[PDB]
RNA sequence: CUUGCUCGGUUCGCCGAGACUCCCCUACGUGCUGCU
DNA sequence: GCAGCACGTAGGGGAGAATTGG
DNA sequence: CCAATTC
């Protein structure tokens, strides 16, 4: 059975207003900040909120938050739901923790007075309230507006929303495509591919780009061109795919191309689709995020073909191996070591269902390319280039009583473990700060996927199986084995880790 | 494979290559060594 | 058990849709 | 047509 709904982003067009001033926005935030600040023993008391309109009404009218004009039970049910599952959330987390140490206190206390000894004293065991009644680790606001059944994606239509400058597909009709022909464009014109990079084109099934592409106009050492941004912007908004989401009285209205790439790349919908179809692909209950200008849809369950499975190990893990061999007779191993030169080494095999046991058929050991190897260097000048960087910034701003203290450490004795805090900390903040950070974060994350899909599409190909499985043990290590981890949970295939 | 993101090439006309599980908020922790 | 390094970590909460009632 | 119930 399918259990996993990836995401898939698209941008915001047009607004009627802001998206702050909206009244679910409002009513959201007020509902918030009353639920989190109120102590643990009139939590009960304000627990009664009810799945109704004469629940909802009755809890808004015995608390003051002001309802705002936004009286619709579907996403009144999802703010408050939200709000006291995040209040219970911190206790949870107390609680956890409570219970492990007093599960240790079970285990020791109990063998030492096997053994004879007396148990110890208990523990101070960790309370979520404070010093009076509050949350100590008071939950903050959730800037996100959840849609619903109400309020879902509909194409656009002239009789919609007069206002809107750039015009809407059809719902019905199949969608449009790029330019087909990109070998016929006249010269002089967009999209024009001169006479001499034309033999060395690639024939393989890239993506489209269209020539107003922010990625063929970026600031990059070699690009000796202009980035005007208005007339790239006013060329996109010339091939949009409008949908709108309205909400009451205020309206928003989203370019849909995100989603047709995300059908589109992942091979569940040909070209020649419809926009209800493309709708339909998706919930109907996306995210908006106010801050940048994204709307969040998740794919309907039955949409993709992953089960999202955990990484078995151990005893299960010979289970798991004879029953793929119960399945498709042909099933190839690869294991990874890491650490060893290069980031990754790997070792295919073949294992049967001989009767009970198995039999591995080894296949060979392959090397990451050499491609890969020095785009993995130039991330590394990368980072260690905004690291010397970003650390120097919170050397300097450090308190004089700090800063010198600093400073001697860089000079030519260790001391200061009191200090050490104070730039971990300043460090941590900075980097949360450091946007190049975020962006060299992310890079690690992409290369570390464009690794893990070459290992698992050329164990496809020395063992000619459609069935693979992954071994791992528990710098680019980290990284590495993170995304060798979520195989099972984005992709489905099994990480056999021993 | 029409938007968005990342890395490279250029004759600057755009083209070669990638990722697609993502969001909020809160604490300060996790590994690796050295001695008991 | 308790220091010194380095480097971000851990863990709460999210992410719909059929129906039926005026 | 569009909210409100319900799992």
């Amino acid at each position: 059975p399918a259990n996993f709904c990836p995401p898939a982003k698209v941008n915001i067009l047009a607004q009627s207003r802001p998206l702050s001033e909206w009244p679910i926005n409002l009513v959201s935030k007020g509902v918030q900040e009353y639920v989190y600040g109120l102590t643990a023993a009139e939590r009960e008391a304000n627990g009664d909120f009810g799945t109704s309109r004469k629940s909802l009404d009755r809890w808004f009218a015995r608390t003051g938050v002001p309802t705002h004009g936004y009286t619709t039970v579907q996403g009144l049910n999802l703010i408050l739901r939200h709000t006291f599952n995040r209040y219970d959330g911190v206790i949870k987390k107390v609680e956890t923790r409570n219970e492990k140490r007093r599960s240790k206190a079970t285990r020791i206390n109990v063998s030492r007075e096997a053994d004879g000894l007396p148990p110890i004293e208990a523990e101070p065991e960790e309370t979520a309230f404070g010093p009076d009644g509050k949350l100590k680790e008071r939950p903050g606001i959730n800037p996100s507006i959840y849609c619903y059944q109400q309020v879902s994606p509909v194409p656009y239509n002239p009789a919609k929303h007069p206002a809107l400058p750039f015009s809407g597909v059809d719902p019905g009709a199949p969608l449009p495509l790029g330019t087909p022909n990109r070998l016929s464009i006249p010269k002089g014109q967009p999209g024009y591919v001169p006479e001499w990079q034309r033999p060395h084109l690639s024939t393989k099934n890239k993506r489209i780009r269209k020539w107003y592409a922010r990625a063929n106009w970026r600031r990059k050492p070699g690009r000796k061109s202009v980035l005007d941004e208005a007339k790239l912007k006013e060329a996109a908004l010339k091939e949009a795919i409008p949908i709108i989401v309205t909400i009451g009285k205020d309206w928003i209205v989203m370019d849909a191309r995100g989603l047709l790439r995300a059908v589109y790349w992942r091979g569940i919908a040909k070209p020649g689709l419809s926009l209800k179809e493309l709708l339909g692909f998706f919930s109907g209950d996306p995210v908006l995020d106010p801050k940048r200008g994204i709307a969040t849809f998740t794919f309907k369950l039955g949409a993709v073909a992953v089960h999202s499975r955990k990484p078995t190990r151990g005893k299960k893990s010979k289970e798991l191996l004879l029953s793929m061999t119960a399945e498709k007779p042909h099933v190839g191993l690869v294991a990874i070591d890491l650490g060893q030169t290069n980031p990754v080494a790997a070792e295919f095999s073949r294992v049967k269902r001989e009767g009970e046991t198995l039999q591995a058929e080894p296949l060979g050991q392959i090397v990451l390319p050499d491609d890969l190897v020095k785009d993995l260097t130039r991330y590394r000048r990368a980072w260690d280039a905004t690291e010397e960087q970003i650390k120097a910034e919170a050397i300097v701003q450090l308190p004089e009583e700090c800063r010198a203290e600093v400073v001697k450490v860089n000079q030519m004795p260790r001391l200061s473990q009191e200090t050490r805090k104070a730039v971990n900390d300043k460090t941590w903040e900075l980097k949360r700060a450091s946007t190049e950070y975020v962006r060299l974060s992310r890079r690690k994350t992409e290369l570390a996927r464009r690794c893990v899909n070459y290992i698992v599409r050329e164990t496809k190909r020395w063992t000619q199986c459609e069935d693979i499985a992954i071994v791992i043990e528990d710098w680019f290590i980290q990284v590495l084995h993170k995304a060798f981890s979520d195989l099972a949970l984005h992709r489905g295939l099994p990480v056999i880790e021993a």
